[PDB]
């Protein structure tokens, strides 16, 4: 019969209402920059699409981020510059400061904004339980808008979210996997780090929405009130989602198969078996109880769903109990 | 009541005065040549309406240039093959030598005459004050002609401008976005590159005249001055005008605004805010300033106007201190 088909419950048809060339990408003319106004300064890190570097902008002697792009389809290169000038002024969000043709790769080099970055294998350990919530409602807010603009991340991990801890900022960055949302469009499930899949990636549920960001979202709050980073820490696609039953069970796993009509790769039937849907007070214990609570645990349960209808949306997360104290203050 | 009506202040009813087939580009018979008479050599480059190549016409071993177009209205190829035989001779102007269709693809080919270009981002680089001066007066000999018969460029850029820097010449190329001005006539604002979009572009003012050259070259001018590529440098069409609004300041633009009853896009007023007018020394440091001088800076305030009906004609651009010392050598 095939899949069941789904609609995003929020933001469903923004992007039909835009002009043509707000989401027609692949017509997007790129106005190249200067590439001789910067002079890198050293190496960042490296990516399986990039190479990140920080560099002077020499004509007015700031400190900005170029991200020499590895060859890949024109097409990928548009998208990831129309999405980054549709959301440029949106909280939390990453900006794009100029484009410009590298000397030797001959290929894109984006230029942000410099973000003074705590490494999280380092930050994480040293987060209070006001500090997750209040990073939480900075994601939130940056998730939040994207949506409303009709585009989702699709690659929510710690890796991609940037805090300056000093002056508590946060940016949303890497959206090269990031995509405009269609109603009925069947995207690539192959997305998003392995450990931050949703349900519907690892099922191959090719039309899923928004709320595969709101998945990813559910895994780093795990992480960071139960001291587990990564939470689900599987070895393959396979192997993820037994991790994800043995927590969430699988009783609501072949419930989410069955109302979506998914038919499950047989490899599957052999590894997943029969597991309970498990209390999140096992996960606790005496170096991460300062960070759970009744509020903690209400939302993650929230977020985490095989479903990706019944999860809570941005702006929903943004109303919990949760982030009550982080919004008083705010 | 609708925006004010604007008139050239010159060259107003040229083509009012001369025979039809003149300006009704839509009524041209193209004239095609021999294909077979030239063969390519190798490709010199790809813009986003056609590809060029360096050919010979083996029936005399001429350098020729083939310029290969894209599919594209075919009543905008009798419109730049129009443009191009009526600008055939003039000064500073590119020859247009022969007309030919593929036999197979039947697509255009337009044949001219070989100039060997200096990449202006290695050339401008090494100009000397003399050396623009030259080169900008040669400019404005092209922009002359081509206004007093009755045509504007609508896209003068550093890459549509071939110099031979050996050989002293100048060719203004790339008709493609030409057009023919009639008095009263509305016109397509989606013209021209971003950096060099006028301000009545920018606000959507469709009854513009030849004055939009004028400042195009004004922005050239600018660029080659204080080593600054782009000048005004624009994340989008909006952007644009905010770029210019912080040099030109927001007085003069409102000014503009209101006194051709221009109704502003909502999305201008939480961008554009309150602007001064700045000093061009602003501009100016150690590796530009044996380019700037007194001449340089009037002649490029009066050429960067947002009322389109003050900014200088390309004959009064040729009278002014500035090309004193080139005209004199002539
Ligand atoms: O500060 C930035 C700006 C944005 C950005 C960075 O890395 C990226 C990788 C990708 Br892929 C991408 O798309 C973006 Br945007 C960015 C980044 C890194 N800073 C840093 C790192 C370590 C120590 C101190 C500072
Ligand atoms: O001699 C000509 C004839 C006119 C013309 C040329 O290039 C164009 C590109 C476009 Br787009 C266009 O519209 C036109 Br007309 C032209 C050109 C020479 N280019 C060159 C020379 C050396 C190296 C690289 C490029």
């Amino acid at each position: 019969s095939g899949p069941v088909p789904s609609r995003a419950r929020v933001y469903t048809d923004v992007n039909t209402h835009r002009p043509r060339e707000y989401w027609d990408y692949e017509s997007h003319v790129v106005e190249w920059g200067n590439q001789d106004d910067y002079q890198l300064v050293r190496k960042l890190g490296r990516g399986k699409y990039s190479e990140v570097f920080e560099a002077i902008n020499i004509t007015n002697n700031e400190k900005v981020v170029v991200k020499i792009l590895k060859p890949v389809k024109k097409k990928k290169i548009k998208r990831e510059i129309k999405i980054l000038e549709n959301l440029r002024g949106g909280p939390n969000i990453i900006t794009l400061a100029d484009i410009v043709k590298d000397p030797v790769s001959r290929t894109p080099a984006l230029v942000f904004e410099h973000v003074n970055n705590t490494d999280f294998k380092q930050l994480y350990q040293t987060l209070t339980d006001y500090d997750i919530r209040f990073y939480m409602y900075e994601i939130l807010k940056a998730l939040d808008y994207c949506h409303s603009m009709g585009i989702m991340h699709r690659d929510v991990k710690p890796h991609n979210v940037m805090i300056d801890h000093e002056h508590r900022k946060l940016r949303l960055i890497d959206w090269g996997l990031a995509e405009f949302y269609h109603p009925g469009q069947e995207y690539n499930v192959r997305v998003a780090s392995r450990y931050f899949k949703g349900p519907e990636l690892l099922v191959d549920y090719q039309m899923y929405d928004y709320s595969l960001d709101m998945w990813s979202l559910g895994c780093m709050l795990a992480s960071m009130i139960f001291r587990k980073e990564p939470f689900f820490h599987g070895h393959d696609n396979y192997d993820q989602l037994v991790r994800i039953a043995k927590v969430l069970g699988t009783e609501d796993l072949y419930d989410y198969i069955d109302k979506y009509n998914i038919e499950l790769d047989p490899r599957f039937n052999d590894i997943l078996g029969r597991h309970s849907r498990k209390r999140w007070e096992r996960f606790v214990h005496s170096e991460n109880q300062h960070l759970v609570s009744p509020e903690a645990l209400d939302f993650l349960d929230k977020l985490l769903r095989y479903d990706h209808q019944s999860r809570l949306t941005a702006r929903e997360a943004m109303e919990h109990p949760y982030f009550y104290t982080v919004v008083k203050d705010q």
